[PDB]
């Protein structure tokens, strides 16, 4: 089997991407944030504290003839950005782009943090990291991909995120029309539960490539590119007037600037992030100070190849017995 679904930016900055997901019988379609940095499929629901729901579409398990309460199971998650959610668990039928999993754990939120409430466009998350990170207790549950894998034509999914435009998540096949050149595959460590890999270096603009190992995670659920302070300083030094602002929470730059590209290495291959992908617009409405899309990972504890990096590539998440990651230009 295979599946193919369009993923759409939630706003004009590509702050996140939403993908429609069918849950239950009859189908209830919710728009979920596919997150290769976490491993829970959780949704706003009829059980979510009413004051914490503001415009989201909810899953109502009592209206699904295939929903079953997973007795005694609870979940609770905290994300790198400080947001969180928790609740109980149903199993139900879940379909993405024509690919169907029966008995998928659907984690129903009883509580969500303010950041989730305040974002009316995201109805929940669909985790695509390794199932070892799943938070369901006392019996850990499998991700949608893990459940689907054996049925797929090939045990893979691909992320093809757009810049200021829709893109695609495919399951079970590689669309050879969706990228240019070849896909370069690179080793993955699953030791921390992430799609963790080592970039071979970087360049800023038309500058020389610096060969250096950068361990980080391919994370579709993180907006920006978080890299070591040395790398980030070298990038922003090429933008007149750019500075790190403790008050704003990262590098800012004059909105009048033209940003240089940023290249990262995948083995001997190179992925080029155009400068415009690194512009996250005014820090507040009407400001001429703009927020940068490349930020320091210092104090995160891990480097994160988030959407800024991934959307410059066609990315293969290869869930073979020994997982790997593939990157192609597009």
């Amino acid at each position: 089997s295979t599946g193919s679904a369009t993923t759409t930016p939630i706003d004009s900055l590509d702050d996140a991407y939403i993908t429609p997901v069918q849950i239950g019988t009859p189908a209830q379609t919710l728009n979920l944030d596919f997150d290769t940095g976490s491993s829970d499929l959780w949704v706003f629901s009829s059980e979510t504290t009413a004051s914490e729901v503001d415009g989201q579409t909810i899953y109502t398990p009592s209206k699904s003839t295939t929903a079953k309460l997973l007795s005694g199971a609870t979940w609770s998650i905290s994300y790198g950005d400080g947001s969180s959610s928790s609740g109980d668990v149903y199993t139900d039928t879940v379909s993405v782009g024509g690919l169907t999993v029966t008995g998928q754990a659907v984690e129903s939120a009883k509580k969500v943090s303010s950041s989730f409430t305040e974002d009316s466009t995201i109805d929940g998350l669909l985790g695509l990291a390794f199932s070892t990170l799943n938070t369901v207790s006392p019996t850990q549950q499998k991700t949608f991909f893990d459940n689907a894998k054996a049925s797929l034509d090939s045990p893979v999914f691909t992320a093809d995120l757009g810049y200021h435009a829709p893109g695609t998540y495919n399951f079970g096949f590689i669309d050879t029309t969706a990228y240019t050149g070849s896909i370069t595959y690179t080793a993955v460590s699953t030791k921390q539960g992430f799609w963790e890999w080592t970039s071979t270096g970087y360049a800023v603009g038309s500058g020389t490539f610096k060969s250096t190992s950068i361990d980080g995670i391919a994370d579709t659920g993180t907006t920006l590119l978080y890299l070591p302070a040395t790398v980030v300083s070298a990038y922003w030094a090429q933008v007149s007037g750019a500075k790190s602002s403790s008050s704003v929470g990262g590098y800012v730059f004059p909105c009048s600037a033209t940003l240089p590209s940023f290249t990262f290495g995948v083995g001997s291959a190179r992925i080029v992030i155009p400068g415009d992908y690194i512009d996250f617009g005014p820090i507040s409405t009407g400001s001429s100070s703009c927020f940068g899309g490349i930020q320091s990972s210092a104090g995160i504890g891990i480097n994160i190849f988030g959407d800024v990096a991934l959307k410059a590539a066609f990315v293969v998440f290869n869930g073979a017995t020994t997982p790997t990651l593939g990157f192609a230009s597009k």
